[PDB]
């Protein structure tokens, strides 16, 4: 395994402000993230708090395979998690574009949140 | 059901002319060039991309691409191979389609749509694609 180092490594290749700039707008619209709209924040901060330390970031490789069991033990769909997951990263997707960031840190921005909840997935589908 | 064409013409939607031509371009043209492997544990590839990444407009297309990738799950399930294998060629795939795009002389405005339209592109078939 090490998925943690892989996870650095795809982490490690992003500059330090579209880091922050990115962790600061999940934890910012945090709680006005949770969409649902249609016929938890600690989640959102927990994946975009990512740090350096494989202590304070395995937890969230353990975690996601923890709420992955969760979702399958009680038997629902994956393709609505992974829909889920979209309309996060649509929503993620509009949040960065309304700002006045240049668009190469946008460009940046964009594979950061979506490299990272399309990894959530993944591991978060065991 | 059916909205699933729905949803998919809508978001194609969202972007640009020459962004969505520029995108089925990029994979067109590295069609034959992204089936790629590089890693350990255990002409197809081509016309998926392809028809997956044909912009298609048209309910009619998009029902058959949209249960194609629906059979294209089943078998993917009889065999039963770990859906976290085919989301993570999946993630290899957009990666590598990342990639292909940053190397490409673009406006960066142009850029971040290409990216968008490849990034939900992969994922809604994906998502679709989901069975087991
Ligand atoms: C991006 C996709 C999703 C994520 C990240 C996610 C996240 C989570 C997390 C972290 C928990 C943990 C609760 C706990 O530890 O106590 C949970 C529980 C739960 N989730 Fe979601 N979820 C997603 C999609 C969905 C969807 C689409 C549904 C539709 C019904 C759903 C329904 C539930 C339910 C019913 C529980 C209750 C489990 C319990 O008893 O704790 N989830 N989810
Ligand atoms: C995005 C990821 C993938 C896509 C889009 C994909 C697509 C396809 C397609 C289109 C076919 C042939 C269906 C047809 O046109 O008649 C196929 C067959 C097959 N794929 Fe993939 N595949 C993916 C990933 C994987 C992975 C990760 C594995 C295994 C680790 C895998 C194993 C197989 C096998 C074993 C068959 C043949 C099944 C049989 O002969 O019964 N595929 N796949």
């Amino acid at each position: 395994e090490q998925q943690a180092a892989e996870w650095k490594l795809l982490l490690g290749q992003f500059p330090a402000p579209v880091v922050a700039q990115i962790r600061e707008l999940a934890t910012t619209h945090q709680s006005e993230l949770p969409g649902y709209f249609y016929e938890l924040r600690q989640w959102i901060v927990s994946v975009f708090s990512m740090s350096d330390d494989d202590a304070a970031l395995q937890a969230l490789i353990a975690q996601q395979k923890q709420i992955g069991e969760i979702h399958a033990r009680i038997k629902i769909p994956i393709h609505l998690v992974l829909r889920g997951a979209r309309h996060l990263r649509e929503r993620l997707f509009v949040l960065l574009r309304q700002r006045p960031l240049d668009p190469e840190h946008k460009l940046f921005g964009q594979r950061l949140i979506s490299e990272t909840v399309d990894l959530a997935m993944e591991i978060m589908s065991r």
